[PDB]
């Protein structure tokens, strides 16, 4: 698939960033090459329409690199985008959820009025690793009584088993690395 | 302008967040309403094409809320988007710049290969307040020997004199509040 190739050739890997042991996958070149960015959005949108038909109400983009894909994906689908943020950034009543990151803990947050009960959402981030971030996003959406139809990313790190962590919520990635 | 009205009517204002006396301008409803988001991007793109013609090489989006608008704006103009991030987030060789934020300092950072000398860029963020954030972005881009043609935002808080801070770099906002 030549479209998928346009995305894969624009991921660059950095060993031992930001700390020894981690291989950082940088999506920055995807954003800088408009053909690559369009390809990524199109592949995601095609997968989602093929899997869900007209059942998706909103895209939810995750702070911060998910913000890079969420609005464009939503627009391609004719949908709105809701935001899930790092704690402390959103005004009005919120809910929050932790999930260890690094050697400690961190929290995502959503506005209590971001969605109505029963609304169906697809969550997008750039990369799925342990699944902690996406899992916290699903927890928050679930607490608003929203139905998470699927989580998607450009990149999945399969040895970290984030897919199993999200089960039974379906997951889809464009590219997989160990 | 009916398009501009579509954006204006989706800015929600929260008094006393995060501190008493400040009014937080929340762009979330713009993202959530696909017609509003499309109107915002179209208004920005129309302004930039009319102002700069073919001079723009790249859009630069600012972490984090600028990430919500940068890629869509770039796609609308047929351009790539480069990223300016909170320090410590980007791999590889970088430049960073401090600036004042609230009661302390913060730092932005850009990859040294984000742009080549002579390339022309427009910076986008959701909102211009003091201008410290946009000013640091301009400094970083200048240090790569890039030319900043303009900075743009959805919202500008005119009493904080951000425009004046950025001068002589031109600036444009869709909406203005005191
Ligand atoms: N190796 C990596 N390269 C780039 N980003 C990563 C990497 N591991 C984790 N992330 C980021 O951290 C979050 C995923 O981590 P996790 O919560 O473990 O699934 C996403 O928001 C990613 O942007
Ligand atoms: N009243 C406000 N409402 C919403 N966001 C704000 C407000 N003031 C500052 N910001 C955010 O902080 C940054 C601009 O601050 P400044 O550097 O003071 O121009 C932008 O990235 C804005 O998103
Ligand atoms: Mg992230």
């Amino acid at each position: 698939d030549s479209e998928l190739q346009l995305v894969e050739q624009r991921i660059r890997s950095f060993p031992d960033f930001p700390t020894p042991g981690v291989v950082f996958r940088d999506i920055s070149p995807v954003l800088k090459d408009p053909a690559s960015f369009r390809a990524a959005i199109g592949l995601l949108a095609r997968h989602l329409k093929a899997t869900h038909g007209g059942r998706i109400d909103y895209i939810a983009g995750l702070d911060s690199r998910g913000f890079l894909f969420g609005p464009s994906l939503a627009q391609e689908l004719g949908l709105g985008c809701v935001l899930i943020r790092k704690r402390g950034k959103l005004p009005g009543p919120t809910l929050w959820a932790s999930y260890s990151l690094e050697f400690g803990k961190a929290e995502l947050e959503i506005q209590k009025d971001a969605l109505e009960p029963g609304q169906r959402v697809v969550v997008v981030d750039d990369l799925l690793a342990t699944g902690g971030t996406m899992n916290a996003a699903c927890e928050l959406l679930g607490r608003l009584q929203a139905e998470v139809l699927e989580c998607v990313s450009l990149v999945e790190l399969t040895s970290l088993k984030g897919r199993e962590k999200l089960a039974p919520v379906p997951f889809f990635s464009l590219l997989q690395y160990e």
